[PDB]
């Protein structure tokens, strides 16, 4: 009830969408009351908003004579109060200086419906994990653009995978949800007009049990002969529970497990059932480490950081103490806060950290862009950017050009989307070991390092190649890569 | 003559007189035959036409299902020629094809006065880019004339409110006589004496005489040293150089404060070889970006494609010297031919007032499609009330026009059509090695003047005082007008026995 909100003042203010709470619980969800404060998702991404906006108006080249602000509400990763704190944007337009775009927010649907809300009002959104294939339709979701690449493209990247190592009879096992569906259906079209077969469409829950895992397992081993690679596009512990299978139903290395960004580099998938994880190849989303990002992030303290209200109900979760003589001092705590206590204890910093700095660079540059044509001669804001329109500003963010964080030179296309920059992962047994890179269809690999010899590389293949001979190709009459070999 | 039109289609067509050649000999006056080829007033603002009227079609949002064409005809800069080109104009607007909705320019003031009394005759709306003599301001006798530059009387109301924010009470004045000078200089008269200035006399002096008159002028100017220092120059760009070589004759090395006007704002060939005693002086230059899309547009020309300007391979030809071999206009009595290599780029000089023919282009667009909002409220194109277009609602529309020009200006007319100010203030400071250079010290926007007071001047000691009398002392003022000045008083002791009655008597 009455939430906060972070805010940073400027001559322009970008509002933000973070997931600082968690979800409020099935009970409160027509009262709108979130749980438990969130690291990651939460306090580290308010703080990657607050000192990018500083470091964006500390550089002279990008926004000079202009103070970029923002406005950081909570959305607690649920339509609901998403919605509820984007309607206080619109409303917080009412024209003190209204909101010129927004950052976020996680999820996919939360994102969709945040987008069908702001499309209404012409504020552009910037996506930063949003990655369902529904939103790159722009006649449905005009003012929605994302630096984060489409599930497409990973279904895409896998595809070219099993298209480089001439595996032409495949299985395919994904999680169903809006992901596995997309991704399925997807690597389904691409993989067919390329020429690969599939055995048909797999869908397995993440929650089904020790039991249905199993059942998937056999039906999978239903085709053993013929095909041994299994395009996974799954979660991550839905990965887990077939290498539980595996180790069960004793299928230990029988199958190729190609596994999706849900099962990239991450242990928890792996350890203790390493046995049959060995083999696996993994897409993994390429994110470095923002280094300046930490530097910033984990000098500060409770006692000195009061823009983020958030951060000392942080301070109290994270440490499980109580901050003593401290307005936001909360009780039910037994141990209270050491001067010692510093965020270096065990720091791991966003999963995607580099894309949530990469899109407010984005809102940043395309307001930069805009400025530089609307005023040309300006240095600030001339009379063409009092007001900024939303019109203007997604015609601008819709040609944003420029070069990322990380070195990616990132810009939207038509669909205000943005390129595939993966990098392959393979299980041996030396731990998750580059192998190599796709870059927007660019696939490069070390191929004598995930074989040793081009013998080892395992064949998926319904039927061989019909002999000089005897080479009448007949199509069998269910799949089109099994022929029969007749006179 | 059958001089040659420059001419773009469309649904509604802006007829357009830019200075293509330069102004007829004395002799062929009753002739009209046009001379050399200008590059910046004449085939650049041609293109600048062309082009901006294409960028105006490719927007969606202004004049949306409408062509815009154009007619650009060649003034040459002389009041004949111009009224010949825009009796063509109001002939083809009364046969019908495709009548002239609006003119755009000309460029010289006394041949804009002309045009408009002309076109005024038959409702035909006139928008000037240049053309700034404060004559056209009356709309009474100019009742279809807009501009979208400032008048002279709002650059001489610039240097009153730069006098007066420095405390100049008892300055000079010099203009160069014309139908400017005295325009600027009658004008700053009376805003100055509104305001509390004096002045210490007016002297006129014209451009051609000189190394005489301006040697006798600037003793006429000494002759009031100690008490005046600012001298008001409302004079054209060489009447300053004839100015500063008297400065280096007679040896007035920076003894006075030179007031610049618009004539001479950063215009070196004023100051080049002079800059000894041109340092010091602060001067009014309009401020006129560049067009960076025009740039763009205009250097890939080339006269193997553009043939819709018909000047171009004249042009072409002039420019380089050379002979286009195998082109119709190919002209003789060049020695060489023009290489393939030759590009616009080769030392280009934008236009002095790009901007402002491209911001009276988008006036005459917006007034036109603002025209189309109100008539055919829901219709995408003309519906029956724009067929035809009716020149009396065209100026009623214009006349209202509030738009953001394309320099990020917020263009728009008075009630006597006439644009607000936007000048930006230099110094001639020595900056370094023998380096000479106007830089910006502030800005003028319609009566907001600021100024860096502390780049002008190192200290507030440094600011030249100009003041013709001391303050009297606070208790024995006894101001005494002599009857020649109205602030050059003397103060005597108020009598013993008399009351300090005001600031004044006794
Ligand atoms: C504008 O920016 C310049 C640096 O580029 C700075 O020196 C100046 O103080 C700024 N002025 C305003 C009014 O922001
Ligand atoms: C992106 O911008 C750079 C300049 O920073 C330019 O060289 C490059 O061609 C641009 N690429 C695209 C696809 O616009
Ligand atoms: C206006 O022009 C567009 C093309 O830009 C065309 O599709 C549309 O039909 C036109 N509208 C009318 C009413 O003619
Ligand atoms: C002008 O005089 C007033 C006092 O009458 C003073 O306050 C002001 O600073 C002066 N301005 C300058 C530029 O000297
Ligand atoms: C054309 O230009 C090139 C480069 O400027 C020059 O080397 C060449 O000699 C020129 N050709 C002629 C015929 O002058
Ligand atoms: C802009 O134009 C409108 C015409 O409707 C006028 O009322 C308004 O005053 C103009 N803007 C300014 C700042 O004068
Ligand atoms: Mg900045």
């Amino acid at each position: 009830e009455r939430r906060v909100v972070a805010h940073m003042p400027g001559d322009i203010i970008i509002g933000a969408l973070f997931s600082v709470h968690h979800q409020p619980t099935v009970d409160k969800v027509h009262e709108r009351k979130c749980g438990a404060v969130r690291e990651q998702y939460g306090i580290q991404r308010v703080e990657a908003m607050l000192h990018t906006l500083e470091r964006i108006n500390s550089d002279p080249t990008l926004l000079p004579n202009i103070t970029l602000g923002c406005e950081i509400r909570d959305s607690c990763w649920h339509s609901a109060v998403a919605l509820e704190q984007s309607i206080e944007f619109i409303r917080d337009s009412l024209i003190k200086k209204p909101i010129v775009g927004v950052i976020g927010p996680g999820s996919s649907s939360v994102a969709i419906q945040v987008q069908n809300l702001l499309q209404l009002f012409n504020i552009p959104q910037i996506a930063y994990s949003a990655t369902s294939m529904d939103l790159s339709d722009k006649t449905l979701f005009k003012y929605f653009m994302r630096v984060v690449p489409s599930d497409a493209q990973q279904a895409r990247a896998m595809v070219d995978i099993v298209k480089r190592y001439n595996w032409t009879y495949v299985s395919a096992v994904h999680t169903e949800g809006n992901y596995g569906e997309s991704g399925m259906e997807a690597f389904k079209d691409m993989s067919a007009k390329e020429g690969i077969c599939i055995a048909h469409s797999y869908k397995i829950y993440s929650n089904a049990g020790e039991q249905s895992f199993d059942k998937l397992l056999k039906k999978l081993t239903s085709h053993l002969p013929k095909a041994r690679v299994v395009a996974c596009f799954c979660e991550g512990m839905t990965v887990r529970g077939l290498l539980m299978a595996m180790r069960r139903l004793g299928l230990a290395g029988e199958f190729l497990l190609l596994g999706s960004d849900g099962w990239a580099d991450r242990y928890d998938v792996t350890d203790g059932y390493q046995r049959e994880a060995v083999g696996g190849i993994t897409i993994k989303l390429q994110s470095p480490d923002v280094k300046w990002f930490d530097d910033y992030y984990l000098k500060l303290r409770p006692e000195t950081n009061h823009r983020n209200p958030w951060f000392q109900e942080f301070w109290q979760h994270r440490f499980q103490c109580r901050l003593e003589g401290f307005p936001q001092e909360n009780s039910k705590y037994n141990k209270t806060c050491n001067s010692s206590l510093t965020l270096k204890t065990h720091h791991v910093q966003d999963s995607k950290m580099g894309f949530v700095i990469n899109a407010i660079y984005s809102m940043a540059y395309g307001l930069h862009n805009m400025q530089m044509s609307l005023c040309p001669g300006y240095a600030g804001l001339c009379d063409a950017m009092k007001p900024i329109d939303g019109r203007k500003l997604l015609e601008s963010l819709m040609k944003t050009n420029f070069t990322g964080v990380s070195g990616d030179t990132i810009l939207f296309d038509e669909n205000g989307d943005s390129p595939g920059r993966y990098e392959i992962m393979n299980f041996k047994e030396m731990d998750y070991i580059n192998v190599g890179s796709w870059d927007n269809g660019e696939l490069k690999m070390d191929d004598d390092e995930v074989w040793s010899k081009k013998s080892n590389i395992i064949r998926s293949v319904c039927s061989e190649p019909c002999e000089k001979g005897q080479i009448k190709v007949i199509r069998k009459g269910e799949v089109s890569c099994c022929w029969t070999c007749t006179p």
